[PDB]
């Protein structure tokens, strides 16, 4: 933080108090601050309906408001908290955006079954009420000393019913409440129950007209979400830090501004709803408040009582320093060689937990939830770094064409992508993460499919040794549920070719949409069919018998399950049935 410290004590004028140095060591870092990724990510093609990243229109009376974010560190040191608190993060997030919650994927990457973390997960998604609904469970002893843990989160909201996530006019109030404030993170067992109360209060304010604007309490505490806030309506605050309920009501003001304690959220409005807002709160059983007061001079100005705790611009908390870039001009495509990752069955794993309520049950690829009786929306998550580890930009690129594929093969349309870029240390390698951020913005191009929302995950290294960079992609499709096909009894055929050209891609796309249209059950899996998939099939009560082509790494080919020969302008083999 050397370089940064003589940035901020160059722009203070002064060495910084105390305050000030925990502000911007929270607000600086990479994690709250995106130094080394900020350049790249204007780079991506973007989507945010009517200005709200993260929200996708559906069908121009919903949207789907989704994220994906990481929680590694955290669930390293502590498997079962770390991973359970990470679910209420990123559940929290896509509350904010006024969506209720409908569904969460884990991607995980570690060297075995890490049951702690499947069990924060499924113990905590349970218990909110909102339900797991498919995710990766990536293993191989490159992640032994670094997990990844990604969670992505939906949900449903009324394109009339969008929640702002900044301030816009002074004499706006700050409200924070949730669960109460402690000296959390300077793990918290994040607590399920107050956090579904968390839910109800938000979502009732929500229906009431109450919330102009809202985020939630994560890294940084009151003091993120209120900065965020106001720097971006480009306002200024006043924060009261003896209004913020506490949980040990002894704590000085640079802790109450520092908690990272859970269940928390922040709502801007009007000071004549506010009481409103406190009454559902309290009605819920939670703690609540009037906290800060929006103000037209682009200051943060932190009170506790009438004395000052600090004052600095607000855009200077906001705007961490930015790293100068790498351009990264893409090579060849190489020959890929197996990177062995262990096959698991997803199924059987979260069996000593708690079948799901998609259109077509989990195991099979891509979930799809109903809306409406005709209308929905899939989701996928997918990563290569087996491939990465070899060919970061070629890796990286491959799987989001893969996603494409996934929602495809489900007869969904491509709206949008969620993405979680995992990496090692870019100030020793600064090449690789421009390969990986280079990758997702040229298959955005390609595909077509532009990003909403994302997260970065750096430093995840191993005494100097870096993870395969790994970056997780979320996809979102629009699809009609009625026009999902269901497992039956059938033929199965390999359609596409053993290989990868990047220029028959397009080819494969056209051919799935052609055959899922006509109804055809397909999967597009990277080693075709894996143990889930086998496992799943016998639930319906059907066998599988197949003779599965050799295939490389790479390749562009799906399974195709058919009463019928597939008639498409790609290769065609029938190579086993399934039944019975
Ligand atoms: N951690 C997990 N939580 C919930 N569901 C999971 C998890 N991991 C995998 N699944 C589900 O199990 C099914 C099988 O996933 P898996 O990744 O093994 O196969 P795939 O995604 O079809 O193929 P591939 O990843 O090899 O291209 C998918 O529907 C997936 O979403
Ligand atoms: N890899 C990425 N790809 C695309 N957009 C990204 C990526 N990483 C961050 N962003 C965007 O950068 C902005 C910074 O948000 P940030 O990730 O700091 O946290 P947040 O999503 O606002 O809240 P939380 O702390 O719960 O994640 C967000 O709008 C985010 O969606
Ligand atoms: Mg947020
Ligand atoms: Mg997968």
């Amino acid at each position: 933080k050397l370089r940064y410290l003589n940035i901020l004590k160059e722009k203070l004028g002064r060495e910084p108090t105390f305050v000030e140095l925990q502000a911007f060591s929270v607000m600086w870092s990479e994690h709250c601050g995106y130094s080394h990724t900020k350049k790249y990510i204007r780079r991506l093609p973007k989507t945010g309906f009517e200005g709200n990243a993260g929200v996708v229109n559906l069908d121009d009376y919903y949207s789907v408001a989704f994220k994906i974010e990481s929680h590694n560190h955290p669930s390293a040191i502590e498997p079962y908290n770390g991973a359970a608190t990470g679910v209420g993060g990123i559940i929290r997030d896509v509350l904010a955006m006024g969506a209720r919650p409908t569904a969460i994927f884990d991607s995980l990457h570690m060297s075995r079954i890490i049951d702690g973390i499947i069990e924060g997960i499924a113990d905590y998604g349970n218990s909110i009420g909102v339900p797991t609904v498919g995710g990766e469970l990536r293993i191989s002893s490159l992640y032994a000393h670094n997990p990844l843990v990604n969670v992505l989160a939906a949900g449903v909201v009324r394109n009339d019913m969008l929640v702002d996530s900044k301030a816009s006019r002074p004499g706006q109030v700050i409200v924070i409440f949730g669960g109460a404030t402690g000296r959390d993170g300077i793990i918290q067992v994040g607590d399920p129950f107050a956090e579904k109360m968390l839910i109800e209060a938000f979502l009732e304010m929500v229906e009431e007209g109450l919330v102009e604007g809202a985020q939630d309490l994560g890294a940084g505490g009151v003091l993120s979400a209120t900065s965020e806030l106001v720097a971006k309506g480009n306002l200024g605050a006043i924060v009261h830090l003896d209004r913020v309920p506490l949980r040990e009501p002894d704590m000085e003001p640079w802790e109450i501004l520092i908690s990272e304690s859970q269940e928390r959220m922040a709502v801007v409005t009007s000071p004549q709803k506010a009481s409103r807002i406190l009454e559902i709160a309290r009605k819920h059983l939670l703690f609540g408040d009037v906290v800060a007061e929006v103000i037209e001079e682009p200051v943060y100005r932190v009170m506790y009582r009438n004395d000052l705790v600090m004052e600095v611009p607000v855009q200077l908390l906001a705007n961490a320093p930015e790293e100068d870039i790498v351009e990264y001009t893409p090579g060849k495509i190489p020959e890929f060689k197996r990177v062995e990752f262990e096959e698991v069955n997803a199924r059987e794993v979260f069996e000593q937990y708690d079948g799901t309520d998609t259109v077509v049950p989990p195991g099979f690829g891509a979930a799809v939830m109903r809306i409406k009786r005709d209308g929905g929306y899939s989701l996928v998550t997918h990563s290569r770094a087996d491939l990465a580890l070899q060919d970061t930009y070629w890796g990286t690129l491959i799987a989001v064409l893969e996603s494409v594929r996934k929602t495809l093969s489900v007869g969904a349309e491509p709206l949008a992508i969620t993405n979680c870029v995992n990496y090692g240390d870019p100030d020793v390698d600064p090449v690789g993460l421009s390969a990986m951020m280079t990758a997702l913005k040229n298959a955005c191009e390609f595909s077509g499919v532009p990003v909403a929302s994302g997260n970065a995950s750096l430093y995840n290294t191993y005494q100097g040794k870096p993870i395969p960079p790994t970056l997780v992609v979320g996809m979102l499709g629009k699809v009609n549920p009625q026009k999902v096909a269901k497992p039956k009894p059938s033929k199965v055929f390999a359609v596409g070719w053993n290989d990868f050209e990047l220029e028959r891609e397009k080819e494969l796309w056209r051919a799935i949409r052609k055959l899922s249209e006509e109804g055809a059950f397909i999967l597009s899996s990277s080693q075709l069919l894996t143990r889930t998939h086998v496992e799943t099939f016998r639930e319906y009560g059907l066998k599988i018998e197949v003779k599965l082509p050799e295939v490389r790494p790479a390749h562009q080919m799906v399974l195709v399950f058919s009463e019928r020969t597939p008639v498409v302008d790609v290769p065609v083999k029938e190579i086993g049935t399934l039944s019975r």
